[PDB]
């Protein structure tokens, strides 16, 4: 598909076999979610933007789907205020930006 940017380019993901709305930010080198619980297998992070930085739990090799694209990947979860999807998994589903 292609999205416009005249609102924010929100998608429905899947992930953990939990529906989630999420913003899909080319600014953003990982990906972040809120909450949501998981594997006995999460590390600690922290990670930075406008305002500095917050602490993140790290998961590896956590399948998630976005606009039924299947991905796998790292997925950083904490007090985020928007749930971003990040370049991590952009690339995976051939996300390109075009002008
Ligand atoms: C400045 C750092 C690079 C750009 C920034 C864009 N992320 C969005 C996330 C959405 C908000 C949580 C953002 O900050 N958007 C702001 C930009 C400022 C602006 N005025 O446009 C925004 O839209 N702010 C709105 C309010 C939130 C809007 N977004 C939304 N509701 N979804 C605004 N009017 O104030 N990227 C990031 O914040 C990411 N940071 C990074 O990718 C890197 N960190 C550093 C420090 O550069 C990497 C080394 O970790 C985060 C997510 C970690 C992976």
């Amino acid at each position: 598909p292609q999205i416009t940017l005249w609102k924010r380019p929100l998608v429905t993901i899947r992930i953990g076999g939990q529906l989630k709305e999420a913003l899909l930010d080319t600014g953003a080198d990982d990906t972040v979610i809120e909450e949501l619980n998981l594997p006995g297998c999460w590390k600690p992070k922290l990670i930075g933007g406008i305002x500095g930085f917050i602490k993140v739990r790290q998961y590896d090799q956590i399948p998630v789907e976005i606009a039924g694209h299947k991905a796998i990947g790292t997925v950083l979860v904490g007090p985020t205020p928007v749930n971003i999807i990040g370049r991590n998994l952009l690339t995976q589903i051939g996300a390109t930006l075009n002008f």
